[PDB]
C-alpha cells in the first residue's frame, strides 16, 4: 500500500536537459532523445518498483511540461503554429513550448506556490480539441511491457480547465468552464484505451480544489464526474490534491464524488484537512496519507508518521489505508546518493526523491509487519542529532526576545522628513539618474585583484564619463548567483553538490540550504563597494539581497516556522546595512524581487506573509542615519494589490519590473494612497536584447510626471543587466538621463 504522486525527469544527472538541448539545436536525431527518454522511464519504473512500490505513476514524465502534455492530448494546439491535425510529436510539442523561428511559443507560470513553471492552455469558444497524443496510454504499455504495471497519473477535467486560460480575442463574458462538455469525451477515449490496455487503477490531480472555489466553480467537479462514472465501470480511481488544506465544502463535494473510489490529501501542508475526515468519511474508500514532503528536503521523521499514518488505521482500517508521498518527489531534489562534499552528519538529516521513494516502503511495511528496525534505530538517531548537534540550535537565539519587543518602523521620522537630509547630506539633481543590479562579462575565468578590480574600475571610469550619471552602482563581479552568493556567509548555511529541481524546460535550479539558526558573524560586503566609492565622487548604492528573496529561494527546514528563520536571516542584514553605513556609502539598495512568490494559496492567510515579509524588510534598516537612502527592488509589474504591504516597508527610493504595463494605471499611487517618497519605475525593459529609442524614454517619463511627481522621481531600467550583450547595452542606456535633462529646461 505504497503511493508515490509522482517523479522528477530529467536524470540524477540532468540527462534529459541535455538530450534536449542537443536535439534542440541539430545535433541528433529525433530518435536519440527517444532512446534517452526510455532509457530514463526504463530506470524510474524499475527503481520504483524495485523496492515494494506499490502504486508506481506512469505518465509523470514529459519532454517538457505536464500540462503542455494533457494540452496535446486534446490537440489544443494553438493557431499560430499552423496545426491541421493528427499524432501530435516534438515539432509541435515544443514549437507550443519553446517557440520556433517565425512564431512565438506560449506563456508560462507557476505550478501553484511551487518554483516550477507549467504552460497555460490557450482556451476559448472556437479551438476545436482533438484525442492527438496518445503519451498517457503509451507510457502504460511500456513499463507494463517492462514486467512493470503502472498506474496512468493525468490532469483532471475541470483543474485543467481552471487553470488554463482564453487567449485573445473571446468576449470577456466568456465562460472558460463551458468547454467542460467538449474536452470531456477526449477524456473518454483515452480511459477506454488504457482500461482495454490493461490497466487496473488511474490516476486523477485535480489540486485546484485545495484552492478557494465558491460555491458554483466547485459544481463543475461534480458535473463533469457524474458524466465519467460511466466509463469508470469497475475501476478504482484515484483523485489527488496537494499543497493545502481542502476546506469544508470543497472536502464535501469531493469525498462524494461519482465514480472515485481513492482520495489523496497533502497531508504536510494539509493537516487540517484531517479534522474534516475524523469527522466524516465515505464509506470503504482509499485513503492515501500524503505524508512524506516531496517539496523539503529532510528524512520524514518516521516516528511521527507512523503514530499519524496509524491515527488514520482508526477512521477506516479494513484494508483501505495507502502510504504515500505528499507531493510530488519532482519538486524535490532525485538521489541524496550523489552528495559527499556534504559531510556524513548531515546527509543523515536529509533524503530527497530516491531516499523518500523508500521512505513510503518503510513506513508502507512497519504498518503491516516486516519492519526494518534497522531503519527507525537509524531513524531516530537521524531525529535525536538534529534536535541537538550544536551546529542547529545556536546562541543567535539572542536576537529573539529582542525581536517580540515591537515592530521596527524605521526611527520614525515622517520620510520626507529624511528625505530632507538625504539632500544635504547627499546633493543630487532632478530625477536622479541610476540602474538596476548586475552586468555582462567578457572572457572570464573559472592574484584575484590584479583581475578583480580590473572590470570593476572600468565598470567606475564607464559608468561616470557615461552622460555624467548622478547615482551609479558597482556590479556583482564578485559573486556568482545574488542567492549563491551570500550564502556561504551565513550560520546554518550549507549547499548541495547534485540536488537538483527543474523550474521549466531544461532549466534548473539548485537553492542554498538553511541548516542551523542562521547568522553572519563576519562582514560580507564592505570593501567591495568601498572598492569603487573612492573612485568616483557621486552616490555609489550598496548591494543587498533582502531576508525575503534569500529565504523564498531555498530548502528552508522543518522545525521551525517560516518567519522565525526568515528574520534571522533579516538581523544579519541590519549588520551588513550598518556596515556600508559606517563603511561611508551613503546609499544603499535593497532587493526584494522575491517578495510575492510565497503567497499562501488559501486567500484568508495572505495578510499574515505581507506581515514578517515585510515587517522583516524594515528590521534590515531600522538603525539607519535619516541621512541614509535606501532604495529597494521588486519585479511585478502590476501588484496594484499589493501597494499597501509596498507603501508598509517604508522605503526612500525603490524599483519594480515596471517598462511594459501600464502608465495611467500608475495613478494607484495615490487615490486612497498617497506614497509620498520616490519610486522608479524601470522605464526601459532590460529582458530585451532590443534597444529602445530615446524618443521613447522622454514620453514614457513624461507619462510618469503626470500620474506621478517630479519633485520625487527617478530613472532607471526594467530588472537587472545580466544578459543583455554589449554592443546593445552601450548605444542603450547612452540614452536615459538624455530624455530626462530636457524637460528640465523650464
Ligand atoms: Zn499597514
Ligand atoms: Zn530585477
Amino acid at each position: 500500500a505504497s503511493h508515490i504522486v509522482g517523479y522528477p525527469r530529467m536524470g540524477p544527472k540532468r540527462e534529459l536537459k541535455f538530450a534536449l538541448e542537443s536535439f534542440w539545436d541539430g545535433k541528433s536525431t529525433a530518435e536519440d532523445l527517444q532512446k534517452v527518454s526510455a532509457d530514463l522511464r526504463s530506470s524510474i519504473w524499475k527503481q520504483m518498483s524495485a523496492a515494494g512500490t506499490k502504486f508506481i505513476p506512469s505518465n509523470t514524465f514529459a519532454h517538457y511540461d505536464q500540462v503542455l502534455d494533457t494540452t496535446a492530448m486534446l490537440g489544443a494546439v494553438p493557431p499560430r503554429y499552423g496545426y491541421t491535425g493528427g499524432e501530435i510529436g516534438l515539432d509541435v510539442y515544443f514549437s507550443m513550448a519553446r517557440g520556433n523561428a517565425s512564431v512565438p511559443a506560449m506563456e508560462m507560470t507557476k505550478w501553484f506556490d511551487t518554483n516550477y513553471h507549467y504552460i497555460v492552455p490557450e482556451l476559448g469558444p472556437e479551438v476545436n480539441f482533438s484525442y492527438a497524443s496518445h503519451k498517457a496510454v503509451n507510457e502504460y504499455k511500456e513499463a507494463k511491457a517492462l514486467g512493470v504495471d503502472t498506474v496512468p497519473v493525468l490532469v483532471g477535467p475541470v483543474s485543467y480547465l481552471l487553470l488554463s486560460k482564453a487567449a485573445k480575442g473571446v468576449d470577456k463574458s466568456f465562460e472558460l468552464l463551458s468547454l467542460l462538455p467538449k474536452i470531456l469525451p477526449i477524456y473518454k477515449e483515452v480511459i477506454t484505451e488504457l482500461k482495454a490496455a490493461g490497466a487496473t487503477w488511474i490516476q486523477l490531480d485535480e489540486p485546484v480544489l485545495v484552492m478557494d472555489l465558491e460555491g458554483q466553480k466547485l459544481q463543475a467537479f461534480t458535473g463533469a464526474y457524474a458524466e465519467l462514472e460511466s466509463t469508470l465501470s469497475g475501476l478504482n480511481v484515484l483523485v489527488e490534491t496537494y499543497f493545502a488544506d481542502i476546506p469544508a465544502e470543497a472536502y464535501k463535494t469531493l469525498t462524494s464524488l461519482k465514480g472515485v473510489t481513492a482520495f489523496g490529501f497533502d497531508l504536510v501542508r494539509g493537516t487540517k484537512t484531517l479534522d474534516l475526515v475524523k469527522a466524516g468519511f465515505p464509506e470503504g474508500k482509499y485513503l492515501f496519507a500524503g505524508v512524506v514532503d516531496g517539496r523539503n528536503i529532510w528524512a520524514n521523521d518516521f516516528a511521527a508518521s507512523l503514530s499519524t499514518l496509524q491515527a488514520l488505521e482508526g477512521i477506516v482500517g479494513k484494508d483501505k489505508l495507502v502510504v504515500s508521498t505528499s507531493c510530488s518527489l519532482l519538486h524535490t531534489a532525485v538521489d541524496l546518493i550523489n552528495e559527499t562534499k556534504l559531510d556524513d552528519e548531515i546527509k543523515s538529516w536529509m533524503a530527497f526523491a530516491a531516499q523518500k521513494v523508500v521512505e513510503v516502503n518503510a513506513l508502507a511495511k512497519a504498518l503491516a509487519g516486516q519492519k526494518d528496525e534497522a531503519l527507525f534505530s537509524a531513524n531516530a538517531a537521524a531525529l535525536a542529532s538534529r534536535r541537538s548537534s550544536p551546529r542547529v540550535t545556536n546562541e543567535g537565539v539572542q536576537k529573539a526576545a529582542a525581536a517580540l519587543k515591537g515592530s521596527d518602523h524605521r526611527r520614525a521620522t515622517n520620510v520626507s522628513a529624511r528625505l530632507d537630509a538625504q539632500q544635504k547630506k547627499l546633493n543630487l539633481p532632478i530625477l536622479p539618474t541610476t540602474t538596476i543590479g548586475s552586468f555582462p562579462q567578457t572572457v572570464e575565468l573559472r592574484e584575484d585583484y590584479v583581475k578583480a578590480i580590473k572590470e570593476e574600475i572600468k565598470k567606475v571610469v564607464d559608468l561616470q564619463e557615461e552622460l555624467d550619471i548622478d547615482v551609479l552602482v558597482h556590479g556583482e563581479p564578485e559573486r556568482n548567483d545574488m542567492v549563491e552568493y551570500f550564502g556561504e556567509q551565513l550560520s546554518g548555511f550549507a549547499f548541495t553538490a547534485n540536488g537538483w529541481v527543474q523550474s521549466y524546460g531544461s532549466r534548473c535550479v539548485k537553492p542554498p540550504v538553511i541548516y542551523g539558526d542562521v547568522s553572519r558573524p563576519k562582514a560580507m560586503t564592505v570593501f567591495w563597494s568601498a572598492m569603487a566609492q573612492s573612485m568616483t565622487s557621486r552616490p555609489m548604492k550598496g548591494m543587498l539581497t533582502g531576508p525575503v528573496t534569500i529565504l523564498n529561494w531555498s530548502f528552508v527546514r522543518n522545525d521551525q516556522p517560516r518567519h522565525e528563520t526568515c528574520y534571522q536571516i533579516a538581523l544579519a542584514i541590519k549588520d551588513e546595512v550598518e556596515d556600508l553605513e559606517k563603511g561611508g556609502i551613503g546609499v544603499i539598495q535593497i532587493d526584494e524581487a522575491a517578495l510575492r512568490e510565497g503567497l499562501p494559496l488559501r486567500k484568508s492567510e495572505h495578510a499574515f506573509y505581507l506581515d514578517w515579509a515585510v515587517h522583516s524588510f524594515r528590521i534590515t534598516n531600522c538603525g539607519v542615519q535619516d541621512s541614509t537612502q535606501i532604495h529597494t527592488h521588486m519585479c511585478y509589474s502590476h501588484f496594484n494589490d499589493i501597494i499597501h504591504s509596498i507603501i508598509d516597508m517604508d522605503a526612500d527610493v525603490i524599483t519594480i519590473e515596471n517598462s511594459r504595463s501600464d502608465e495611467k494605471l500608475l495613478s494607484v499611487f495615490r487615490e486612497g494612497v498617497k506614497y509620498g517618497a520616490g519610486i522608479g519605475p524601470g522605464v526601459y525593459d532590460i529582458h530585451s536584447p532590443r534597444i529602445p529609442s530615446s524618443e521613447e524614454i522622454a514620453d514614457r517619463v513624461n507619462k510618469m510626471l503626470a500620474v506621478l511627481e517630479q519633485n520625487i522621481l527617478w530613472v532607471n531600467p526594467d530588472c537587472g543587466l545580466k544578459t543583455r550583450k554589449y554592443t546593445e547595452v552601450k548605444p542603450a542606456l547612452k540614452n536615459m538621463v538624455d530624455a530626462a535633462k530636457l524637460i528640465r529646461s523650464q
